[PDB]
């Protein structure tokens, strides 16, 4: 089961406003929470819900997925603030990222400086180095799962695979689970091997998204064509107008042998040696 703890928040302290989109287990909303941040009477929050229909099994899956976040203390990972495990619906509340997901934000820009692009890259790498140091492999790192604050700071999040807006980013390979095949490493595509090294592959696709303002990777290829192209050692082209430094960083992340890719710590160092 799930054992309630000091992260429990009384439900009456939480107010919902408009919806943010369909999560893995239910609708996600924007809202306000009383008594969750020190020196702060009201806090704007994201509220993740479980469908009333969902099984007690799936409720416990949702809670135990949020319990991973209790261990986190990184300002580049979206922060847990509370859990509502008592009564229906089951909620978890987090810090609200007012500008939404990075894919949406990049689409909205449709000429960033190397400076702004490398700053975002470094913010993402900060949160991914932290997660990978805490034995967390994200498996769906992509601009659509990065989140943008009021101040334009980027943080790692996860909105799951079920939002209608990003239906084209997922393939039900063999009719089974949805897979983000255009962001997946060769070894993830071939053998279902997901590692810190496959997160670094996906990071290189996020850099390509930054540099294209979130074009579709491998536009023109079907999902089956992407599988073959990437597993046979094919790569995304250098984006139009791409700075040398950003494309070089992408190429490092796309080494076919996962042991040849930089770690996120090495990415942060090489971004700090430009600054
Ligand atoms: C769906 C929801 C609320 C959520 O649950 N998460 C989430 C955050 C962190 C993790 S985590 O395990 O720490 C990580 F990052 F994967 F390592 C998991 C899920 C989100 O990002 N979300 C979107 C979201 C959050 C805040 N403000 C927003 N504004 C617009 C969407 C939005
Ligand atoms: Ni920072
Ligand atoms: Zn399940």
């Amino acid at each position: 089961v799930y054992v309630p703890d000091e992260w429990e928040v009384a439900r009456e302290k939480i107010t919902m406003s408009r919806e943010l989109g369909q999560g893995s287990f239910g609708m996600v909303y924007e809202g306000v929470a009383k008594g969750v941040v020190k020196d702060e009477p009201e806090t704007r929050v994201a509220i993740k819900t479980v469908n009333e229909a969902a099984s007690m099994r799936e409720r416990i899956e949702f809670l135990n997925e949020a319990s991973v976040m209790k261990e986190f203390n990184c300002h580049h990972v979206v922060r847990l603030l509370g859990v509502v495990s008592q009564g229906q619906p089951t909620l978890v509340i987090m810090e609200l990222m007012t500008r939404g997901d990075l894919k949406s934000y990049l689409r909205s820009l449709r000429p960033p400086s190397l400076s702004k692009m490398i700053q975002m890259a470094g913010e993402i790498a900060d949160g991914m180095a932290y997660l990978n140091a805490n034995k967390f492999v994200h498996r769906d790192l992509a601009a659509r799962n990065c989140m943008v604050a009021e101040d334009f700071t980027v943080k790692i999040g996860d909105f799951g695979m079920t939002r209608d807006i990003y239906e084209t980013d997922y393939y039900r390979k063999g009719g089974k689970g949805l897979l983000p095949v255009r962001w997946m490493s060769p070894e993830s595509l071939k053998d279902g091997v997901f590692t810190t090294y496959s997160d670094v592959w996906s990071f290189g696709v996020v850099l390509w998204e930054i540099a294209t303002l979130a074009e579709q990777p491998y536009q023109g290829l079907s999902n089956e064509q992407v599988l073959r192209f990437v597993m046979e050692g094919g790569l995304l082209d250098k984006p139009d107008n791409c700075p040398d430094m950003l494309f070089e960083l992408m190429r490092m992340c796309w080494q076919y042998n996962p042991k040849m890719r930089p770690s996120f710590l090495e990415i942060i160092s090489s971004i700090k040696e430009e600054m």
